[PDB]
């Protein structure tokens, strides 16, 4: 409550040491109250390097592309994916620099961002993502979003389930004015970003305190979406503008990620960004002790067969098991308070 009040989007200079130590970094950056935020930046060591060289992924296939259609006004739009046909990086990189797709010209990032908000219906661009893969070389131990070494591999280990980008990397291929529309992850969970090569990825929070608000916002402008689905913005197709978000009074945050650097999302963390031009980032799902009370409190999409469901029995008989039976008779009347940290930052406490 009095670590990090105003909820701002903190960044982290970690050094090599504390660097080695992805769980127990992450459970220090919530004794200064990141997780408050929604988002957090983490600038890895200057001698940390994921890849030698970016040069040998020219024949990489990107499995579906997506043409990002783009409806609305009044800073309220709604997004259309149209898959496009197996490319590869080389093509899409092409396509990504060519001058129908290129970033326009601009000075400060503030006249970036109004020609995004200006344009984003306009002139459909193709983002090359979902891609499952890694970028890391092998031998890298240090924050692998291939091997994190989470309480959330449970899932993997003991249920067995494989939920791809969730519990494996995903890769991402983005090209100026692509999207991703207002969301937090699946199961309410943490994700890690690592913007490998290329223009910068901007984003936008709202605190997990307040992500409320946005909801009953987006309600109120969607309410054929909130009667189709109790949870429609999972669909991940909502694109609300900064502006619109000040106009009632949600409190929001803005970052721009640069080549080199980390995104934290935070349980229950709404987000939504664009990409200034062709670039690579990397990402997965986590998880700490703290989320396991998220996951088995998430508002899951109903109208859709095939959404991110993990059975949470497993983590509640090993983190939770006093807590167990009250939960199965469906008596746990627990309240979530987001501005306490992780039981893990207690060392830093
Ligand atoms: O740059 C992005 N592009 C696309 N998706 C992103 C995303 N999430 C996507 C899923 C699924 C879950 N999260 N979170 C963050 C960033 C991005
Ligand atoms: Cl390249
Ligand atoms: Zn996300
Ligand atoms: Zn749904």
């Amino acid at each position: 409550e009095t670590l990090n009040p105003s909820a701002r989007i903190m960044t982290f200079y970690p050094t090599m040491e504390e660097f080695r130590n992805f769980s127990r970094y992450i459970a220090y950056i919530e004794s200064q109250g990141a997780h408050r935020a929604g988002l957090a930046k983490v600038v890895p060591p200057k001698e940390w390097k994921p890849r030698a060289s970016y040069d040998d992924i020219d024949d990489l296939v990107i499995p579906a592309p997506i043409q990002q259609l783009v409806t609305g006004q009044s800073g309220l739009f709604t997004q259309y994916n149209i898959q496009k046909k197996a490319m590869t990086v080389r093509e899409f990189r092409k396509i990504a620099n060519s001058d129908k797709y290129c970033t326009p010209r601009y000075s400060e990032f503030e006249e970036l961002e109004r020609k995004y908000w200006k344009n984003l219906t306009f002139n459909p661009p193709i983002y090359g993502a979902d891609v499952n893969g890694t970028l890391y070389e092998k031998h890298v131990d240090e924050w692998n979003i291939g091997r994190l070494r989470t309480i959330l591999d449970l899932v993997e280990k003991e249920s067995g389930i494989t939920i791809e980008g969730v519990n494996t990397p995903y890769l991402y291929f983005g090209m100026w004015k692509t999207s991703f529309a207002w969301h937090t992850e699946d199961m309410d969970l943490y994700s890690i970003n690592y913007l490998h090569f290329g223009e910068p990825k901007s984003w936008y929070s709202v605190p997990p305190e307040h992500g409320k608000r946005l909801e009953r916002l987006a309600k109120g402008f969607f309410p054929g979406s909130a009667q189709s689905c109790e949870a429609f913005l999972r669909h991940k197709m909502t694109l609300i503008s900064p502006l619109m978000l000040k106009k009632y009074g949600i409190p929001f945050d803005k970052v721009t990620q640069e080549a080199g650097e980390f995104m934290i999302t935070f349980p229950y963390g709404y987000h939504a960004g664009f990409n200034h031009g062709f670039n690579c980032a990397e990402s997965t799902n986590f998880a700490t002790r703290r989320w396991i009370e998220y996951g088995k409190q998430a508002v899951l999409c109903s109208c859709r067969k095939d959404m991110v469901k993990i059975s949470m029995d497993v983590f509640v008989r090993k983190f939770q098991p006093e807590r167990y039976k009250l939960w199965k008779a469906g008596k746990d009347n627990t309240v979530i308070d987001h501005t306490l940290p992780t039981p893990e930052a207690a060392e830093f406490l």
